[PDB]
């Protein structure tokens, strides 16, 4: 039972160049299919199940049961609420369902911070899969989503390319994208896009992520640890080198995911948009890990602001935002894991955003004052842009040093 699947080979999803040979052959019939407006549902299900299983059949291949459990568990609570929301709509039934849907994820995250081991509920894609599930409970709550097949739901939820850690997606647009197969040239354009993406991914993940991550980072950490203190010039090195490695590996992955998704005929959400040339903290979050970023924006932040408006709990328009920023970014930190440095990374980006949002209000009223004063509006050239970039780039790189937990190694290994 547990025995056979540990005797089946492990394929790290987008792990090497060779992975793309197998997946390529695999997807080829699906793609050719899309040219004749046909899909092959059973074949699609088989090939999805294979690559998910192969991603999960490590030395700890037990997680396939954890996935099996999870799939069943979600079917219960999604249908539990679907059947319920037909007739009655209540605040507290909603919360309980929402909690129960995120409950397996909470337990996975809470487990190493209580025993120092993994939950048996844990499987690779869990932290990203939960968004797809919760999303539906949220969308059904607001009555923007009503009818859907168990198939439609399961397709969307365990979509293979974006499974391991891929772009988060929402049901309504995924389903609508899957419904209508794109015309011959529009579809051929995707194939062009996919090779472009794959080749670029190769450069990022297999070359640059390798240069930063495994050639430059390990001696710089050895340097900074043997130096000691609260900070040092090698620790400034680790900060920049790690940040780039984190970028190239994750953005490289994301392109692979995007490309493979394209060969399946659906264009999944994008994750990065030159995030370093961002001049602003607000702009950075419109450019970095966008699928996640935008998810928290609509399903955590916007929904918190709405409930704080509902009671008008806070004095003014500015404290309600600033609280919600800090809460939203803290929950995001929590989602990464319950360690000091993840929560630290969270509150950092919160105060980071409030500082930013405050200056935007202030800068607006300096221009307002200047207009009445008769002066020219505050300078907006290339040097000002360059300055903004310098601020945020360094803010953001510093945040990644917190996020790496190298600071925990530098300070607390005692």
């Amino acid at each position: 039972m547990i025995d056979f699947l540990k005797q089946l080979p492990h394929l790290e999803p987008y792990g090497n160049p060779f992975y793309f040979i197998y997946l390529g052959i695999a997807l080829l019939p699906i793609f050719i299919g899309l040219f004749f407006k046909k899909r092959f549902a059973i074949y699609e299900c088989l090939v999805s199940i294979t690559f998910i299983v192969l991603a999960l059949t490590g030395t700890h291949a037990s997680q396939i049961l954890a996935l099996l459990f999870y799939i069943v568990w979600q079917i219960i609570w999604v249908y539990s609420y679907k059947r319920y929301r037909s007739q009655r709509d209540n605040k507290w039934v909603f919360y309980l369902h929402s909690f129960l849907v995120v409950l397996p994820l909470i337990l996975v995250k809470v487990e190493p911070t209580i025993n120092g081991t993994q939950s048996l509920l844990n499987f690779l894609g869990i932290s990203y899969l939960t968004f797809r599930a919760v999303g539906m409970i949220i969308e059904m709550r607001d009555g923007v989503l009503k009818e859907f097949t168990l198939g439609e739901f399961l397709r969307f939820m365990l979509f293979m390319p974006t499974f391991t850690s891929g772009p988060i997606d929402r049901f309504k647009r995924f389903n609508e994208d899957y419904q209508s197969i794109p015309n011959r040239d529009e579809l051929l354009n995707m194939l062009e896009q996919a090779v472009k993406y794959i080749m670029l991914g190769f450069l990022y993940k297999f070359v640059l992520a390798q240069i930063f991550g495994s050639m430059l980072l390990p001696p710089l950490k050895a340097q900074a640890l043997s130096q000691g203190g609260i900070f040092n010039l090698p620790t400034l090195g680790v900060m920049y080198v790690y940040g780039f490695d984190l970028f190239f590996d994750f953005a490289g992955y994301s392109m692979f995911a995007l490309a493979v998704s394209n060969l399946m005929g659906i264009k999944s959400p994008i994750n990065f948009d030159k995030p370093f040339i961002s001049r602003d903290m607000k702009e950075f979050w419109n450019r970095w890990h966008m699928s996640l970023s935008f998810w928290f924006r609509d399903f955590v932040f916007m929904r918190l602001v709405i409930v704080l408006m509902r009671n008008k709990v806070f004095k003014n328009r500015n404290t309600t935002s600033n609280v919600a920023y800090i809460i939203n970014m803290m929950v995001m930190g929590f989602w990464h894991g319950i360690t000091w440095y993840y929560i630290a990374y969270g509150i950092f980006h919160g105060i980071g955003l409030v500082i930013n949002d405050a200056w935007l209000r202030k800068k607006k009223t300096i221009n307002k004052d200047r207009k009445k004063a008769g002066l020219k509006p505050l300078p907006e050239n290339k040097w000002t842009k360059a300055l903004g970039i310098f601020i945020t780039f360094n803010t953001v790189m510093l945040s990644f040093l917190i996020f790496s937990g190298f600071l925990n190694d530098l300070w607390f290994t005692k």
